[PDB]
């Protein structure tokens, strides 16, 4: 928290690709990152007395940002793991998140359970938790790993994948810009998906910073607002 106090700023490593959390919305004929994990930020920001400075990458290279000090906090929609754990200091969680699969309309009534997925092919975004779970569960199916969620989901579009897993209200977001798609009727068999600021291990002091700003937000139910500000303006008309 010195650091950042004495440094001026506040730079938060993100994927933009993420919705109602983080995601692009052209304004005024230009891309802009917005969204409620912005909002977060922006306000982490103003209890630490800095400016906020965003840096958007590839969502495989957000933890690793935070890791060897080119980012101060991960707010980028990150689960809390027991892996992530040991090698990370979390905030106390801001949102929690059951999993769902995002698929062609016309085969949203074919994906009930897991045993579906069997031969069929399923997408996930490179170092998420869903990609890992795809992994530990669906041997009997062929998975796909991409960088971009944008490109998870022309694959669905085009057929070339049959399913996308996402967590709930990320998948809400697509199909809503998206009416060839559909959320399936398939839950998986559920520990907590939750999730929360990443930042350095022993950072105490801007642990505490973050859980200030969280608490506040929670108790008011802004936070519940800002979601659904955010899921709103996300979109397209
Ligand atoms: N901004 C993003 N692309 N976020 C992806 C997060 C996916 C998942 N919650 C994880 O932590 O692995
Ligand atoms: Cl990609
Ligand atoms: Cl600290």
């Amino acid at each position: 928290i010195e650091a950042i106090k004495s440094k001026g700023k506040l730079v938060v490593a993100l994927n933009p690709d993420f919705a109602p959390f983080e995601y692009q919305k052209v304004v005024d004929g230009k891309n802009q990152i917005v969204g409620s994990d912005i909002e977060l930020a922006k306000a982490i920001a103003t209890e630490l007395g800095v400016e906020l400075e965003l840096s958007p990458m590839s969502f495989d290279n957000v933890l690793a940002s935070v890791q060897s000090g080119k980012a101060d906090l991960a707010i980028s929609g990150v689960s809390k793991t027991d892996e992530r754990s040991k090698v990370f200091d979390f905030s106390t969680p801001y949102y929690t998140a059951k999993n769902k699969l995002i698929v062609k309309k016309s085969d949203l009534a074919t994906y009930q359970s897991v045993n579906d997925l069997a031969q069929k092919k399923v997408g996930a975004q490179k170092g998420s938790i869903q990609e890992t779970m795809a992994k530990d569960l669906l041997q009997n199916s062929s998975l796909v790993s991409l960088p971009k969620n944008g490109n998870l989901i022309t694959d669905l579009k085009s057929g070339q994948v049959d399913a996308v897993i996402f967590e709930e209200p990320v998948a809400k977001g697509f199909v809503e810009n998206n009416p060839d798609l559909a959320i399936a009727d398939l839950n998986f068999e559920k520990q907590d998906d939750s999730y929360a600021v990443a930042m350095k291990k022993d950072s105490k002091e801007l642990k505490e910073a973050v859980d200030k700003t969280i608490q506040k937000l929670k108790e008011s139910g802004e936070l519940d607002k800002l979601i659904e500000d955010a899921f709103k303006a996300s979109i397209e008309k």
